């Protein structure tokens, strides 16, 4: 279950940390990442979990190593090693200079200009869900509202059938928290499958959905073609279909316990900006890595070509050197420092999409379901992963106190 620590890696560096389970999951999934940051514990360590591999524990050195792609390689980027090496995904398993080319047309389809494209229905949606929940005085957070707010405007974006997504959120799940049911690689080419004939029917007769605009692009100076295009829808779809999914379920937990907060956002709605950063910093949520290109000596310890090395983006945020009083959420914090849409040259480009979701949510939940909580006798329980989830989260509230604008 452990395996051997390899001759290279020193004894005293070992901590046996599962990121798919890790020891203090209950305590909540950021606290249990957390204690890779006591006092006792190296900033560079080894788990002899899920294969063997480094963790880098703290901001400086996770910034450090995502900006060196030189010898932190995004070719192999998931734990356990097989997933990593059936890991083809576009644009995020390339490095500079290869990368570029792919990123700019990742970027075409979920940057900024599609978000303003998007304002009216992403507004519209986020509306139409809570006006259908909120006479109800409950619902089941993650099932409810978490999933179909983000999913749906992807899948609006990506021209795909809404009919769809229990499949595809199913795959995805696999990819990030694998229930066992398959490998990285089958959900990997499941996702890819099911692709490809909507890539070869889009190409012909170009459109304005992603899965259009890249089949359709040019790269490296030629037509992309169907098989990379489908190497990027592929990232797309898990891109659009999990992080914010379940960041949406962490901010929401925190609100329903924390009165205080909702508080502050109602009768202050200008920080509700800032309040998604301070958010997006305390209950960040992706860890993934790189693989090390040749033997290379870092911060005094002996990385070897090949090594695996998670660079857990959720930990810089939690970093108290980044940060004083780490887990205490405050809206008002002067510097906040956080790697949670990741750092160096895949620097998530969705991430104006996702601010743009959380703060509709923030604004529109918080002023029309203004009161409400965890329902009674419920405990939140946390999944730990290459992205971070909520399990379910159930909520209640008096339909009296809600609102229609
Ligand atoms: C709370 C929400 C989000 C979080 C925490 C998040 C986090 C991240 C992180 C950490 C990476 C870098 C991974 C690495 O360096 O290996 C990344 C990349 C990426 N993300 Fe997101 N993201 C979010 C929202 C979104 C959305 C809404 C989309 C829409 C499709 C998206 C699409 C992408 C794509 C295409 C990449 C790959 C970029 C590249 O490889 O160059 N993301 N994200
Ligand atoms: C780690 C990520 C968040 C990033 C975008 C989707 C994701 C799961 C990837 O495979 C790359
Ligand atoms: C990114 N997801
Ligand atoms: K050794
Ligand atoms: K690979
Ligand atoms: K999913």
């Amino acid at each position: 279950n452990l395996a051997p620590l390899p001759p290279h890696v020193p004894e005293h560096l070992v901590f046996d940390f599962d990121m798919y389970n890790p020891s203090n999951l209950s305590a909540g999934v950021q606290e249990a990442w957390a204690v890779l940051q006591e006092s006792n514990v190296p900033d560079l360590v080894w788990t002899r979990c899920n294969g063997g591999h480094w963790i880098a524990t703290r901001g400086q050195l996770i910034r450090e190593a995502y900006e060196d792609y030189r010898h932190f390689s995004s070719e192999c980027p998931f734990i356990p090693r097989e997933a990593g090496e059936a890991y083809d995904f576009i644009p995020t398993s390339m490095d500079p200079p290869e990368q570029r080319q792919f990123r700019a047309l990742a970027n075409q389809v979920v940057g900024m200009p599609v978000v303003d494209k998007l304002e009216n229905r992403i507004q519209e949606l986020a509306c139409s869900l809570i006006e259908s929940l909120r006479p109800q005085g409950q619902c089941n957070f993650t099932e409810d509202y978490a999933e179909p707010f983000p999913i749906r405007i992807f899948m609006l974006l990506a021209g795909l059938p809404e009919e769809d997504i229990p499949h595809l959120g199913y795959l995805t799940d696999q990819m990030t928290r694998p229930d066992g049911s398959m490998t990285f690689a089958e959900a990997k080419e499941a996702l890819y499958d099911y692709l490809i004939p909507i890539i070869e029917q889009r190409r012909q007769k170009p459109g304005t959905d992603a899965i259009s605009i890249v089949a359709n692009g040019q790269v490296n100076g030629r037509p992309i073609t169907s098989d990379e295009a489908k190497r990027m829808c592929g990232l797309l779809l898990v891109g659009g279909l999990d992080t914010v999914v379940n960041f949406l379920s962490f901010s929401m937990e925190f609100l329903a316990k924390s009165p205080e907060h909702r508080q502050e956002l109602i009768e202050r709605p200008e920080r509700i900006p800032a309040a998604c950063e301070e958010l997006l910093r305390r209950f960040s949520l992706v860890a993934d890595g790189r693989i090390l290109t040749s033997d290379y000596e870092f911060h005094g310890v002996q990385l070897k070509k090949g090594d695996q090395i998670l660079l857990p983006q959720m930990l810089s945020g939690l970093d108290e050197r980044e940060n004083a009083a780490p887990m205490h959420v405050d809206f008002s914090r002067q510097k906040v420092s956080h790697t949670t849409f990741g750092h160096g040259s895949h620097l998530c480009p969705g991430q104006h999409l996702a601010r743009r979701e959380i703060i509709v949510t923030l604004k529109e939940w918080l002023t029309r379901i203004p009161d409400f909580s965890i329902a009674p006798g419920a405990q939140i329980q946390h999944k730990s992963g290459i992205v971070s989830g909520v399990q379910a989260l159930p909520l209640v509230w008096d339909p009296a106190t809600t609102k229609a604008v």
